[PDB]
């Protein structure tokens, strides 16, 4: 099974309808004045952990989130989990806490300026990745900083793979943290934006980074995704969307595609085109986790998409 | 009294504690990702007219708020109107509607980006400007497009002098249509970047807006503001804040200031430099009604800052 660590949260999605490059004024004391209508707010269910097993279990993976909820409000998401058949056992529920809630007011960039109210998020370090049995792979995405900190050391310790997927919990780390944080994962997604920051706060450069993992992926939006390892980089195209609605969680049902990948064995050319196909899927709907495909029209869209079907390397060789 | 036209609204704010600028990347695909922590949200009262407003009733003056609220929720409202004096002659609340919500995501520079749900203030044209009594200035600010254009129309029809305060209206308005609100309005205030809106929709320069109003006010953040009219361009400073802890409305203090330096026949410099004032009391508190000086601690705090009292020409000239 795979381990995915990270927040499990409410969200609470406010989109702009255009892009909020346009609007941009560098040369002025205010440089983004910007009103825009929106209808009655909905809570959807999110947090990096719940959007990236959300996107596994849609492939067919066996996705095992270790995250913390509060028990003043955990049910709703407890209940979805029993509903979808994902396994609660390293959901750990805090007495007397909230659930992480977020106010993520984005555009159709994807450019998330997000509020974030962590409640038992905080906690996270309460569980011990080291501790999760029969895992092969996982994700450390954002968190409470020790939580994030404590399961890279763990994983590592126990010899578990891991991408490091610091996302916007970049801002928690500093230097030493972040080069120590690379040093022990397998792998590393961010977006481009979170690249430029991990590059700014290591001090180091693509290169230096690719050097301490299996693979460095970053993903650019309607751009698509590069996937460099040690024999290439490979360029990810984008999937075109059927529509763009809402881009919160693109990296995250991107991150899904990935592991379900890797776990399988796909080569990387059809893990990265498989993730970019989660993500336009995912952008077509309203929320990180309202899209709904089964395995059969995932597996039709990426046949039309890329001219073959979507499994993992058939090769018998010796490794 | 002082008509002011303007939105009527519940906010809620999010105040990240730095500067968007200093994490824009511009050569990104995606320009910003931020995530900041807020502590637990909290409903302020809002919207143009009432922040108007208010700062007008602490300064003395005789404010008539023009809007509209809903009836579902306008209660707090309408008991808070009631608790502070100030009229709700031309307030109307209308039936099973609810009242506007603002969710505004703002930095220490002022740049809002808002997720705006205007319920009632759509219907805002249900309130006639011409119709109402003993108005000697009034304000339009930022409301329903329709409601917005019909009291400048009736304003200039009923020949009361307005200020006209486009704010965060403004994408709702057309070249011909923003042109003839500026031809129609004795005033304009806006801050620097809507000031470049401005120009951008109508295609005139500053130098051709100031020429169709006796003066064009344009505020510039904790750099104070510029007055331009007839004789002169007054560099209003800002006042030092005390601390800054939420910019939302410090323009609506502002405008408020403003309005009773010109009903009472202040100087440009002494009605700007109240104004100034009052951004600087409203910014040192979260929400943009919390602070609440008396008219004697505004008094002091002017001539602290700037030494002498603020009060109106005494000369007796011809006029
Ligand atoms: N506008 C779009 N059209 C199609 N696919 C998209 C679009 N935006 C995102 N995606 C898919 O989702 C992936 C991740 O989106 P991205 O915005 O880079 O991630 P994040 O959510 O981490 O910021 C992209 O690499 C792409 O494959
Ligand atoms: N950081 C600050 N320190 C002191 N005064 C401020 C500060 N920001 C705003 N003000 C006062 O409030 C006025 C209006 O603020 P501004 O940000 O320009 O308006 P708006 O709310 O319309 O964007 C300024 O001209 C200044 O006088
Ligand atoms: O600062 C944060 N820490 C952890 N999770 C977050 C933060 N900000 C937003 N999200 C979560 O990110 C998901 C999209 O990838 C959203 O579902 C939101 O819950
Ligand atoms: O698009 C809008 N129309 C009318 N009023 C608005 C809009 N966006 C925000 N506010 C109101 O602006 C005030 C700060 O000046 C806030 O109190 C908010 O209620
Ligand atoms: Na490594
Ligand atoms: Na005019």
């Amino acid at each position: 099974a795979t381990l995915i660590c990270g927040s499990i949260a409410y969200d609470n999605i406010m989109t702009f309808e255009g892009r909020f490059r346009e609007h941009i004024l560098p040369d002025q004391v205010h440089l983004i004045n910007l009103s825009f209508l929106v209808p009655t707010m909905r809570r959807e269910f999110g947090g990096c952990a719940g959007n990236i097993a959300y996107a596994l279990n849609l492939l067919g993976g066996d996705a095992r989130m270790m995250g913390t909820l509060g028990a003043v409000d955990a049910q709703p998401y407890l209940d979805r989990m029993d509903a979808l058949g994902l396994s609660r056992e390293y959901v750990r529920v805090l007495p007397d806490t909230y659930s992480a809630q977020a106010m993520i007011t984005t555009d159709l960039d994807n450019n998330q300026i997000t509020a974030f109210h962590p409640g038992a998020m905080m906690q996270s370090h309460v569980n011990h990745a080291g501790e999760a049995k029969d895992i092969k792979l996982a994700i450390v995405g954002p968190d409470g900083f020790q939580g994030m900190v404590q399961h890279t050391e763990e994983l590592a310790q126990a010899g578990v793979p891991f991408i490091f997927d610091p996302g916007q919990g970049l801002p928690l780390f500093d230097g030493a943290t972040l080069r120590r944080s690379i040093e022990l994962a397998t792998y590393i997604a961010v977006n481009d934006y979170e690249a430029k920051l991990v590059c700014d706060k290591t001090g180091w450069s693509e290169d230096e980074i690719a050097s301490r993992v299996q693979a460095l992926i970053i993903t650019r939006g309607e751009h698509g995704a590069t996937i460099r390892h040690r024999d290439g980089t490979e360029q990810i195209p984008a999937v075109r969307a059927e529509r763009v609605i809402d881009p919160t969680g693109c990296g995250d049902a991107f991150r899904g595609g990935l592991l379900y990948g890797i776990e399988h064995g796909f080569d990387w050319a059809t893990a990265g085109r498989l993730a970019s196909l989660m993500g336009a899927l995912k952008i077509a709907h309203q929320g990180p986790q309202t899209y709904a495909p089964t395995r059969a029209e995932i597996d039709a869209r990426f046949e039309t998409a890329f001219g073959y079907r979507p499994k993992g390397s058939k090769l018998r060789s010796l490794e």
